[PDB]
Parts: C-alpha cells; structure tokens; sequence
C-alpha cells in the first residue's frame, strides 16, 4: 500500500525522541513517545548509509510476523529521515539485562522460564515459514515484567522451499551460526535451532561469550572433530543435553522449536 493508505504510516509530528539508546553506522535508536503518552522505540536511518528500501524491508517483514512473543511493529515514517517505530522493551537486550543487579539475582527457574518464552516465539516463526538468522541473546528484548520477545528482524526471511541461500561473500557470527550456514550459506529453521542452543549458553552464563577462550578457527576445528561447547559452569545437565540436541550434525536431526518449548516448560515447572 502506498504511504497515504498504509495503516502503519504516521505523521512525524506524532513522535518525540527523548533518549538516545544506540548509534551506529546505519543510524540511531531512541526511546520516545507517540502522541505524548505511549513509550516507543524509534530507529532512524542515517541517509546515505544504506538503501532506504533495504532499511524498510525490516518493517515490511514485521507486518507479517505479529505475535505476543515478537517485538511488534508500531508505525513507520517513510519520508527522510526514515523511521521504524516499535514496541518499547523496558529492560533492553537480554545479553545486557542478565548482567544487571536484577538479572544477576535470577534463579535457574526463571532463566528456564525465559528460555521457554524465547522458544515459544521461535515456534511461531517456524510455523509461519520464516527464519530469523540472527538468534542470540543480543537480539532478545526484556519487558518491565521480565518477559522476553524476539527482536531484530533485518536478516529474517520468508522460506519458499525450506531453505534460503545467502550471497557467497556473505558473512555471519561464527560462534552462533550453524556449520551448514557458515560453510554453504544455506539457512533453514534448523540453523536457527543450532543458534538457539548457543543462546541457551548465554542465558545460563549470564551473557558470557560462547566457547570460552576459543578463537573462531579453534571453534570450527573442534566442531569438525565432533566436539561441542564444553559444559558451562553451573549448567543443569538436563539443559546441557537439550543444547546438544540443537547441535546435532544433520540439520534434520535437530528438534523443532515446538519440542524445545515443550521441554523447557517441563524443566521450568519441575524447578
Ligand atoms: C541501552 O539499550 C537499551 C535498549 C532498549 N530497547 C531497544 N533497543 C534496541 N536496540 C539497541 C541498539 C544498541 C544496542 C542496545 C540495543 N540493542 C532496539 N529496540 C529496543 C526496543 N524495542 O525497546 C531498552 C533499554 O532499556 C533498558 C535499553
């Protein structure tokens, strides 16, 4: 729909940007208010840094992926500087939250609760025939009620035929990305499952970097030998064995997100 018919378009005047939360090569992210009263996150595109069509692609995707467990598109402003406005998440990124005094005090019960919320959002993505491709604790956001939502849909894609193949100069975070995606550029929902196992290590270590004391070449080398990440300190063995299922060698042998959600809810209620 053109901007004058798009239900998501709002006049820029409806927005007041209050506090800058981040800034990077491609723009800034602010906390602001819509129509005086409603707190929102506003992402602005730095003109020239990247295509406006490329920037807005993220918003268009979020229009197709609406669920309680996913950060919700609020609005767009499609005149320069282009804004994407989203649901504000008061405790920020999970990777950051788990290091704060509140995050530090969480019991394993609550960490298992949050893991299940994340699996629940990923089960919706899976059911809709999407993949995320950037699943990691930096891209989970936390609410003021300590519930978690999936965020950052820039790499997210509709799957037509089970798999998306990236450019052959395309580069991904080695520690979080499935071998088949690093090696062949081939991504499926089973690649997100691998990433989810790595995300579980970040939850249990309160946001530590995966594969402690290893470089990327060393991670690749160990994986090809058949090793997986060493048991993190204070990780319940049940949770470690669930991670190992996510890291099965064949993508098709890895579990579904619906299964993962089910198991983690059982771990939670039993703790
Ligand atoms: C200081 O970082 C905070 C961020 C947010 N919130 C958000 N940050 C988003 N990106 C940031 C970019 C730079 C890196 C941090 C974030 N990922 C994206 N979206 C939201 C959102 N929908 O709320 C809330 C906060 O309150 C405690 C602190």
């Amino acid at each position: 729909k053109p901007w004058w018919e798009d239900e998501w378009e709002v006049p820029r005047e409806t927005l007041k940007l209050v506090e800058r939360l981040g800034a990077g090569q491609f723009g800034e992210v602010w906390m602001g208010y819509y129509n005086g009263h409603t707190k929102v996150a506003v992402k602005s595109l730095k003109q020239g840094s990247m295509s406006p069509d490329a920037f807005l692609a993220e918003a268009n995707l979020m229009k197709q992926l609406q669920h309680q467990r996913l950060v919700r598109l609020y609005a767009v402003v499609t005149q320069e500087p282009i804004y994407i406005i989203t649901e504000y998440m008061e405790n920020g990124s999970l990777v950051d939250f788990l290091k704060t005094p509140s995050g530090i005090k969480l019991t394993i019960n609550k960490l298992l609760d949050m893991a299940a919320q994340i699996a629940e959002g990923m089960a919706f993505i899976e059911e809709r025939n999407y993949i995320h491709r950037d699943l990691r604790a930096a891209n989970i956001l936390v609410s003021d009620t300590l519930s978690c939502k999936i965020a950052d849909f820039g790499l997210a894609r509709l799957i037509e035929d089970n798999e998306y193949t990236a450019r052959e100069g395309a580069k991904f975070p080695i520690k979080w990305t499935a071998p088949e995606a690093i090696n062949y550029g081939t991504f499926t929902i089973k690649s997100d499952v691998w990433s989810f196992g790595i995300l579980l290590t970040e939850i249990v270590t309160h946001g530590r970097i995966p594969y402690p004391g290893m470089t990327n070449p060393e991670v690749i080398q160990n994986l090809e030998r058949g090793y997986r990440m060493v048991r993190p300190d204070n990780c319940p063995e049940e949770l470690y064995q669930l991670m190992r299922l996510c890291w099965k060698e064949r993508p098709e042998d890895r579990p579904t997100f619906d299964y993962l959600r089910s198991v983690l809810e059982d771990f939670f209620t039993a703790t």
